[PDB]
């Protein structure tokens, strides 16, 4: 008598038709390379799950990136590895170049191709209207590819899109939260970063799919065209849904949760309020108007839907008039 089930409207059964080995990552046997090939140069960052270093492959003198892991849910290791191997060579997907055992941590270190990135806080202040469209199309190539392979990223955000602006090149990175989509499976709602979490996550609906990534992409688009970082600025996961409802309105939120027979956390009773849907022109002003067009707003509107089933798919998104002005290569 609980929630109504949901299925992806595209690529629904891709994994069910595959051999066990494609998606059964627990059974994957890791192929190890030689750690002596790599010399660490510069620490680039630390997450809760890993440390990331710039390095050099001493054999070819080529720059490289080393991610040294250590989870508590150790099955994440084989999941990330199998996903990266499955997706290797896809459009705009970061390439896993090697897997080595780190002598100090005694855990797997993932070795990736290098990308000469510019800081998004810096880059998202320079992007022209043309450049926003161009780079959005490139991200879509990556998302359609992984969705078609039966994989959802689940952590789409500006930090995970590495851009070499000089060569106009883009890579979707950090597949540590990525998962195989199986119809009917319930998933953990504690994925994605706060500002990019889809309404399905925020209302604790577990039977979600590829469409989660399209919400996240919509948040990125809104932040770029409106020059507002982040677009939905929640203090916590609960306030995050309130911020969304202040733009999309509460009546469509209740319509969404009623469709799937979901009950909001009663915590919302005294914080959600009653809000109308805003027209997107509300967010336009003299400083962002050169980035806004009727095409931009229409495309945005079709990504940022409460109902995960109603959002544009990656392939449909690439069909949108927003991308008509973009020169396609080649
Ligand atoms: C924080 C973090 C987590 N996971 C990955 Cl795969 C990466 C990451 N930073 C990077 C990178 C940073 C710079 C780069 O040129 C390439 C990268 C390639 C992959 C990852």
């Amino acid at each position: 008598s609980g929630p109504v089930p949901s299925r992806a409207r595209v690529y629904t059964d891709v994994n069910t038709h595959r051999p066990r080995e494609y998606w059964d990552y627990e059974s994957h046997v890791v192929e190890w390379g030689n750690q002596d090939d790599y010399q660490l140069v510069r620490k680039l960052g630390r997450g809760k799950y890993s440390e990331v270093f710039e390095a050099i492959n001493i054999t070819n003198n080529e720059k490289v990136v080393v991610k040294i892991l250590k989870p508590v849910k150790k099955k994440k290791i084989k999941r990330e590895i199998k996903i990266l191997e499955n997706l290797r060579g896809g459009p705009n997907i970061i390439t896993l170049a090697d897997i080595v055992k780190d002598p100090v941590s005694r855990t797997p270190a993932l070795v990736f191709e290098h990308v000469n990135n510019t800081d998004f806080k810096q880059l998202y202040q320079t992007l022209t209207d043309y450049d926003i469209r161009f780079y959005m199309y490139e991200i879509l190539k990556a998302l359609d590819y992984c969705h078609s392979m039966g994989i959802m990223h689940r952590d789409v955000k500006p930090h995970n899109v590495m851009i070499d602006h000089e060569h106009r090149k883009l890579r979707l990175i950090d597949w540590g939260l990525a998962e195989f989509y199986h119809p009917g499976q319930e998933y953990n709602v504690r994925v994605a970063s706060r500002y990019f979490k889809g309404p399905e996550l925020l209302v604790d609906y577990q039977m979600y799919d590829y469409s989660l990534d399209m919400w996240s992409l919509g948040c990125m688009l809104a932040s770029m065209i409106f020059r507002k970082e982040p677009f939905f600025h929640g203090h916590d996961n609960y306030d995050q849904l309130v911020r969304i409802a202040k733009v999309l309105g509460t009546e469509d939120l209740y319509d969404y949760i009623d469709k799937y027979n979901i009950e909001l956390d009663p915590r919302f009773n005294d914080i959600l309020g009653r809000h109308s849907r805003k027209r997107w022109e509300r967010f336009v002003h003299s400083e962002n108007q050169h980035l806004v067009s009727p095409e931009a707003l229409d495309f945005l509107d079709k990504l940022l839907r409460y109902d995960h089933q109603s959002r544009l798919t990656a392939r449909e998104a690439m069909e949108h008039p927003y991308f008509y002005t973009v020169v396609k290569d080649q």
